[PDB]
C-alpha cells in the first residue's frame, strides 16, 4: 500500500504522501500495476483534476520514515470534492483524521477492504507539528517570526529554534479556529476556540464584495483601506484614548463606520474586504493573547490555511500581538502550516 | 443651572437629568424663564426634534440628590445629531464624559461662559452602576439574571442583589466592547476590549441586509436561522466533537457555509441578520469568559446599548456563559444599563 496520511477539514482535504526512493530492482518487479500508475500519477502532475494542488515548494526530500528513504509530498484539495477523490479510488490502510474522518468514514469504507481508522484532529496536529520540526525543512529552520514587526522599513522573516518547543500555544486557524496548550509530546489540551475564522473570512468577503476565492479575496484586501469601514480609537475621541494606552488608530468598532448609510454607498469592495481581513485577524491574535497570558504561555505559533500566501495576515498578527502584549508575547509561524494533522495521520501507520 | 451629566458615545449622547420636584415659591419666582422653558420643555414632552427620546420607564422618581428631591431621567440621541443639540443650546457647568466630550470640547465652548468638565468614560461608569444600584429602581432590584437560561420553558428573569458588588467584570458592549475589573469602589481597571461590538452588529447587518435602523436589525434577526450561514461543529464531524465536548450545534465557523456560491444564494437577510447577531453575542460571550477566568471574577455585569430592547442577545449571552462555563460564570444585567456613565458624569457635579 502507498504511505499517505489525510486531514479531512470543513474546507479542505490535506494529504501527505510518502514517495519511496529507495526501491530496490526486485520491488520495482512485484510493484502491481494500479500502484505504479498511483506513484506515476501523483509525482508526474502538480495539479490533479480541476482542484487538486501538489505543494511542490513544500516537499520534504530524501526524508528517512519507517526506515525507508523517500520524498514527503504534500497535497491539497476542496472537501466538496471529496466525492470525485473517492470515485477515483474505487476505479490498504488510511489513517484519517479532522472532522471527515468521521463525517466520511462510511463513504470510505465504499472502497472494498479498505481499512479506514479515525485519529484525533488536534493529536495529529501536536504530532506532526513535532515532527516536521525535528525533522527540519531540508535543512532549514520550519519555524520563523518576524523581526522588528513594527518597524516597516526593518520587518523581516527570520527562523525561530524549537529543540525544546514547551510550552506552547497553537493556533490552528481553519474554518474556526482552535487553541491549543502543548506542555510536553504527550500533555496537551484544547483551551478553547474561537467561530471567527478562516470561513468567516472567506464567507463573510463573499457576501460583501462577490469575491470568487480565497485568492481572490486576499487580492482585494491588499488594495483596500480597512479604515474606510472601521470606526477608530480617533474617530469616537478625536485622538488617543489616553487613560488606558488606546492609540488613535486602534480599530474601535469592526465596520462601525458602516451605520451611516453615505458610508456604505463610498466604501470600496476592496476596502471592505481588507476590513474583514483585518476584523477577522485582529480578533484572532486577542484570543490568542487572552489564551496565552492564562496559559503563562509566550510563545505563540500559528497554524492552518487560513494564512497560506497570507502575508497581511502574518504581518497584522506579528505586529498585533507584539504590540498589545507589550513585547511578552511573540508569534511563531511555520512553514508546513496547514499540513500537520495530515503528517501525524500519516504517523499513525505503524500502529495498525 | 439644571443638573445634567452628559456622556458622548461614539454612536449615542445619553443624558441623565434631574427634576428638581421640591421647588418653593420663592425658588419659582426666581426661576429665569429659559430655565423654566428648558425644564417644561424636557418633562412635558418624550419625543425632542426627530431623533431624541426620553426612557420614561427608566425614570427614578423622588430620589433625593445633592440635598435636594427630584426625579431623573433618562435621555438619548445619535450623536450625529450633536450640532442640532448644541445650536438648541445656543438660542451653566457641564460634565461630560465619553469620547465625545475630547472630541465636541471646542463645539461645547460656543456656548457662551458654558463650563465643560470632561470626566473619564469609564470612571463614569463605575461610579453610576454603583450609584443606580445602591438607591434602587424605584424600590425593584437594578441588576437581574436569567434563572434557568438554559430550559426555555424556564427561563425566566429574576432580580440579583448586588449590596457588596466586588468584585464585578463589566462588559460595556457600546460601538465597540471595554472590559472592566472592578475590585473596589476606588479600584478598578480596563482589562481589555474587542472592536467586535453593537457597531460591527448593526454595520455589517446594514451592509448585509440594507436594515436602516437597530431596531430593524433586530426585528430581522428574530425571524431568522443563523445556522443558514453559520457552519456547525455537526457540519465538519457529522455530530458531535466528543473528544473535547464540543456539541454538534456550536458554531465552528461564522458565516462559513458562505463560502458556498449556492448557499450564499438561499439565505435570507433575516437569516444573515440573526447570524450576524449570534456571531457578535457569542464572541462577546467568549471573551467576557476569558476574562473572568483570568482576572478570577464570577459576576459578569453586561451593560452599553447593544442590548437596549434586545432579548435575544441578553438570553444568548445568559445560555452561552453558563453553558461554556460550565456554571462557574453568571451573566447578569442591569435595568439602566446604557447610561450609567451620564449618571457618573451628573454626580461629579459638587466636584465643581
Ligand atoms: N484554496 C483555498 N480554498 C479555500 N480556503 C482556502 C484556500 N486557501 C486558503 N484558504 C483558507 O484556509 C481556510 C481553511 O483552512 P484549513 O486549515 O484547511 O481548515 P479546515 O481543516 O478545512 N477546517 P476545520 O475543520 O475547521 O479544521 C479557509 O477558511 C480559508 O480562509
Ligand atoms: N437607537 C439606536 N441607534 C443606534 N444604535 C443603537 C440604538 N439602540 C441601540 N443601539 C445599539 O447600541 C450601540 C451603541 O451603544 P452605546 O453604549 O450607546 O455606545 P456608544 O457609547 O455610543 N459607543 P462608545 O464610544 O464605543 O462607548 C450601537 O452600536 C447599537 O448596537
Ligand atoms: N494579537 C493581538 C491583539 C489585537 C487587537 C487587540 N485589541 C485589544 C484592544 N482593543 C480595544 O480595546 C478596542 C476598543 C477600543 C476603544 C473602545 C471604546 C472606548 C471607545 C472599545 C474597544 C483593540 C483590539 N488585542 N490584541
Ligand atoms: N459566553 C460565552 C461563550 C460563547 C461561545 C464560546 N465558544 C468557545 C467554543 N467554541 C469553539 O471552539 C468553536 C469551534 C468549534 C470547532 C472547531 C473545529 C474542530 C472543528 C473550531 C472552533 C465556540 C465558541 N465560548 N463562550
Ligand atoms: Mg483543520
Ligand atoms: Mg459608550
Amino acid at each position: 500500500s502507498p504511505w499517505f496520511g489525510m486531514d479531512i477539514g470543513g474546507t479542505l482535504v490535506k494529504l501527505s504522501y510518502f514517495e519511496p526512493i529507495d526501491i530496490t530492482a526486485e520491488e520495482e518487479q512485484e510493484e502491481v500495476e494500479s500502484l505504479k500508475s498511483i506513484r506515476k500519477y501523483l509525482t508526474s502532475n502538480v495539479a490533479y483534476g480541476s482542484t487538486g494542488i501538489r505543494d511542490v515548494h513544500l516537499e520534504l526530500k530524501d526524508l528517512t520514515l519507517f526506515g525507508r528513504r523517500g520524498n514527503l509530498h504534500f497535497i491539497r484539495f476542496p472537501t466538496q470534492d471529496l466525492p470525485t477523490f473517492i470515485q477515483m479510488g474505487r476505479d490498504t490502510v488510511l489513517c484519517a483524521t479532522g472532522g471527515g474522518a468521521y463525517k466520511f468514514e462510511k463513504d470510505f469504507r465504499t472502497i472494498g477492504n479498505l481499512h479506514l481508522h479515525k485519529l484525533d484532529e488536534l493529536d495529529c496536529l501536536v504530532k506532526g507539528l513535532l515532527y516536521i520540526d525535528s525533522v527540519s525543512f531540508n535543512g532549514q529552520a520550519e519555524c520563523y517570526y518576524f523581526a522588528n514587526a513594527s518597524e516597516p522599513e526593518r520587518c523581516q522573516k527570520m527562523p525561530f529554534n524549537l529543540d525544546d518547543p514547551y510550552p506552547l500555544l497553537v493556533v490552528n486557524i481553519g474554518s474556526g479556529v482552535s487553541i491549543l496548550a502543548v506542555h510536553s509530546k504527550d500533555n496537551y489540551k484544547r483551551v478553547t476556540g474561537t467561530s471567527l475564522g478562516g470561513g468567516t473570512f472567506l464567507g463573510l468577503c463573499s457576501l460583501l464584495t462577490g469575491c470568487e476565492s480565497f485568492e481572490e479575496a486576499l487580492e482585494m484586501a491588499s488594495k483596500g483601506d480597512s479604515t474606510q469601514a472601521d470606526k477608530l480609537v480617533r474617530d469616537i475621541y478625536g485622538g488617543d484614548y489616553e487613560r488606558f494606552g488606546l492609540p488613535g488608530w486602534a480599530v474601535a468598532s469592526s465596520f462601525g463606520n458602516m451605520i451611516y448609510k453615505e458610508k456604505r454607498e463610498s466604501v470600496s469592495k476592496e476596502d471592505l474586504a481588507r476590513a474583514t481581513l483585518v476584523t477577522i485577524t485582529n480578533n484572532i491574535g486577542s484570543v490568542a493573547r487572552m489564551c496565552a497570558v492564562n496559559e503563562k504561555i509566550n510563545r505563540v505559533v500559528f497554524v492552518g490555511n487560513f494564512l497560506r500566501v497570507n502575508t497581511l495576515s502574518m504581518k497584522l498578527l506579528a505586529y498585533a500581538l507584539d504590540y498589545w502584549s507589550k513585547g511578552q508575547l511573540k508569534a511563531l509561524f511555520l512553514e508546513h502550516e496547514g499540513y500537520f494533522g495530515a503528517v501525524g495521520a500519516l504517523l499513525g501507520l505503524p500502529n495498525f
